[PDB]
């Protein structure tokens, strides 16, 4: 009965919006955070915790899954989902951005050769390779292949990268379009880019919704830009799109950096924080991070935060919790992540349920304030 | 309702036996199988997934808790079992195998001097301290202090270990006595030692047995001795313990060590192997372990055990596993040793049935037959 694809606004409150996205392995309450599945594991987490967090999409990495295990054996493993056992929605990203940032890489209008961080093995990526992995994977939503442009970015080759990319969103537009299968199963994001720049983001804007996407992802921020750029950026950005699709923040962020940016009319969210702080002993609370290894935690029966209802703050101590990170035991990583990916859809559950009551500015306001008491 | 310390034997077949160990906490199926939980976890299993795979009771190292996070610092907590989250029983070592193979060594009759493998620390076990701080732990199953004597041992140095170690058990036994909370809601068992020699393990019995306890450990085994040596020593060492309480061999041990030892009378184990092999790599099957890292499960969709019923072979493929693994992800570690416990608790449960309904010796001859088939 499910539809391929369906964004509904339920709620609206100055430019916030709340809704459900509909795909056929399940409905994505929006706004929604995906918790980061790099390589076909959201890491110290089975799938059965991360849905008990309330997560409703993850999000995998395309450029870690074809070195390993490889996009052709995940197929023939019956696709990522089996593989990896979780059965609702997938959003993969393109891979563009962890070869700027992770392979040896040459570059060209056709695509990019790079040499694997692992092994030095040599691979390549374009926009027709990155649909066909991101089909083998058996994704939900696609994310277009585009070329990132590293940080800081003059204009040049912010405009540069941004045209290039234009131009392929149009070949990952047709590549998906192409193989049945996949239009008829999944959806197909595109990606707008053009830095800190007016003039090139809504050139950008108008070139994507020329093609045509199922969603329409903001690219190019969380990168070393600072909150207030980024939140710059946001204001004139957003507008830009089609209001009546998705729009998706990509790698981002810290709670606030969420907070605000659905002030902006961001509906998607994707970071690593919440995992990797966690394993790294940063746990999220209502009162700000802390760092569960400082010594006034030892003897402390509180759980991590007093207000969570995340199963492992009903059931061990801060003290406790201190020991096992300190002590590097996996069960530390376990719960440290299993709290804050309960946090982080937590967060969301109350920006939903304020911009469906209409009291999201005030919801922002609070939050803040207590936040960043400390 | 529950009492203290109640075993009961409901079966046997030869020198096999299988039954029930009663105490406040929970009942304990014999023979048993204790999973190690070290420094306050089972490392990388929370506490409801121990439960899960079968396990009735747990093994707390005395040695490494008072290092970190300490002795007292639980008890302030509340104790070991509130601090991890496990409520039922727990059997505490005395700390004294680690501090001749972990710690910087002063030895004398009062008891220890060692520096901390962790820091230099300087701490101290004797007797009465060892007993006190598996009070404070909250330990249900105490075990006394004894010396242990590397291996090999030469009969004097044997002899002399032995000989200070029952003056040790009666210490223990009145320093057990003399704190009444603990006297009436744990109960302690006293360790025979005596290396391969037949007069000293005799002696040795005997003492323990004038002292009286409410179970009795075979020690100074699975030390480098081999299957062979070992079982030559528990033929004629357990029939030494009294019939009517509980035989608990310490640290062993491969699965096959296991079936042969209970074959000799032992009702309780305790081993690493699950947990440590599982984060390694190895997984336990009936037919024999197996390396999951190795090339010929990258694409093997069959689970680790085609008859395992734990949750990890209802869902996830030896392929994934593998790749988990290889990578390093934590969900790799925490999938196989799951498995690993699972699969130790399915053999004590084959084991149970079989000796209660007369069929041990056949079960025995058939595990091997498969097992080492390889
Ligand atoms: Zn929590
Ligand atoms: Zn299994």
């Amino acid at each position: 009965d499910r539809p391929r694809f369906s964004f509904s606004i339920a709620a609206r409150e100055g430019k916030a919006r709340t809704g459900t996205i509909e795909m056929k392995r399940g409905v994505i309450r929006t706004p929604a955070f995906m918790p980061v599945g790099t390589a076909a594991t959201v890491k110290a987490l089975k799938p059965e915790t991360v849905r008990a967090t309330g997560a409703d999409i993850i999000l995998g990495n395309t450029y870690h899954l074809m070195l390993r295990p490889g996009a052709e054996r995940i197929a023939k493993l019956c696709g990522l989902h089996s593989f990896m056992g979780w059965d609702r929605p997938i959003l993969t990203d393109s891979g563009g951005y962890q070869v700027m940032s992770l392979s040896s890489l040459k570059q060209s209008e056709e695509g990019v050769t790079f040499k694997s961080h692992l092994d030095g093995s040599r691979h390549m990526l374009s926009p027709e390779r990155s649909i066909e992995i991101q089909h083998l994977l058996g994704s939900d939503i696609v994310m277009a292949f585009d070329e990132s442009t590293p940080y800081p970015a003059t204009p040049s080759r912010a405009a540069s990268s941004m045209e290039r990319s234009m131009r392929w969103a149009k070949r990952s537009r047709d590549a998906f379009d192409s193989r049945k299968e996949q239009a008829e199963n999944a959806a197909l994001f595109g990606i707008q880019q053009g830095s800190v720049f007016e003039n090139l983001r809504q050139q950008s804007a108008d070139a994507l919704a020329e093609i045509g996407f199922d969603g329409y992802a903001v690219g190019g921020l969380a990168v070393g830009e600072g909150q207030d750029e980024m939140f710059r950026v946001l204001d004139f950005s957003v507008p830009m799109l089609p209001d009546d699709k998705p729009h998706y923040l990509m790698g981002v962020g810290k709670p606030d950096d969420i907070v605000g940016a659905v002030e902006r009319g961001i509906d998607m969210f994707d970071s690593v924080l919440p995992t990797r702080s966690g394993r790294n002993g940063q746990a999220f609370t209502w009162d700000g991070p802390i760092n569960i290894r400082n010594a006034r935690f030892s003897e402390d029966l509180k759980p991590l935060d007093s207000e969570c209802h995340c199963a492992v703050c009903q059931k061990w101590s801060r003290a406790y919790i201190h020991h096992l990170i300190r002590a590097g035991e996996i069960l530390g990583a376990m719960l440290m992540t299993e709290h804050n990916i309960a946090f982080y859809q937590q967060l969301m559950q109350k920006i939903r349920d304020s911009i469906s009551e209409g009291r999201f500015s005030q919801f922002a306001q609070d939050f803040r304030a207590r936040y960043f008491a400390r």
